[PDB]
């Protein structure tokens, strides 16, 4: 319908920065030098989605070389965050988002596309079956410092 | 007691330790095996007992995002399996010991893991190797094809 959706850019940082701090909260600055990193990733993808002049969601991908939990192929695709303003979240955008990230990892050869969620954001769950996606393993992760 | 990395002379030794830790043909795992010797990012060592192979470790320095890490690179630790009969001898702890000393011969300054959620074995192990839990997590997948 009346959406659309283009890779993020210089031009739409801005947009793209409202929306990725809602997710993932840090300074501005922080995420400013990471966008344009990931401009520059091959990589990595940066879809926005546009209802009229509003940018109301974003997803973030990359391609993954190393191991990743739960699949049986490799290189995959790899959700690494997705998000969707609240008024918007009816308007099968995180669908078409997903949709346009498989095509872009198909690029890559990859027959599999991965994601995860933190273990309590069950609501996240949800919404990643509502996306195609099934649950493969739950893991807790561990560090440690050496140095 | 004595640890080495594994080699081509120690594939088998090495396999039939993998194997009953990771679930794969015997195929899948060898061709696995072949390409991580030869990997300088990944370690594989095997622990002997007298002249048996009785525990193995694997790690890596992993480039891609790892949850719960605040450094990347990152040294990672793959998987540890230990023979039942030795699993009261503290061989994990001298495996861990090594794999800290390769994994700093790349100036890491982070050592992570991960472990199945319902794995509780494997959490006070990791505890008990000086791991602290940082983030839980449910993975997901989805055929494109
Ligand atoms: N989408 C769900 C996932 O979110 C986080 O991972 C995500 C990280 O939080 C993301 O990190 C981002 O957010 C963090 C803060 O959370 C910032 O410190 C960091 N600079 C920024 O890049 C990173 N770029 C992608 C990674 N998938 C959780 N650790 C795991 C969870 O399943
Ligand atoms: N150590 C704890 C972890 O074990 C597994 O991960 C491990 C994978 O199972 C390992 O993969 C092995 O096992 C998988 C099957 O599980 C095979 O497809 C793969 N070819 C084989 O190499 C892979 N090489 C390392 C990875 N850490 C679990 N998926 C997650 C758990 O926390
Ligand atoms: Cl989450
Ligand atoms: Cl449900
Ligand atoms: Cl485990
Ligand atoms: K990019
Ligand atoms: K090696």
């Amino acid at each position: 319908q009346g959406m659309n959706i283009k890779p993020a850019s210089e031009a739409s940082l801005k947009d793209w920065l409202e929306l990725r701090n809602k997710l993932w909260s840090d300074s501005e600055a922080s995420h400013l030098q990471e966008m344009h990193q990931l401009l520059a990733e091959k990589y990595a993808l940066q879809l926005l989605a546009y209802s009229d002049h509003q940018a109301i969601a974003m997803l973030e991908a990359s391609i993954r070389f190393e191991y990743v939990n739960g699949t049986e192929t490799s290189p995959v695709g790899f959700l690494e965050g997705i998000y969707v303003l609240p008024a918007h979240r009816r308007s099968g955008v995180a669908t078409m988002l997903i949709r346009q990230a498989e095509v872009w990892a198909k690029q890559f050869s990859c027959t599999e596309f991965a994601s995860d969620a933190a273990l309590d954001n069950v609501i996240s769950h949800a919404m990643h079956r509502s996306l195609g996606f099934q649950e493969t393993e739950k893991v807790v992760y561990f560090s440690k410092k050496i140095d």
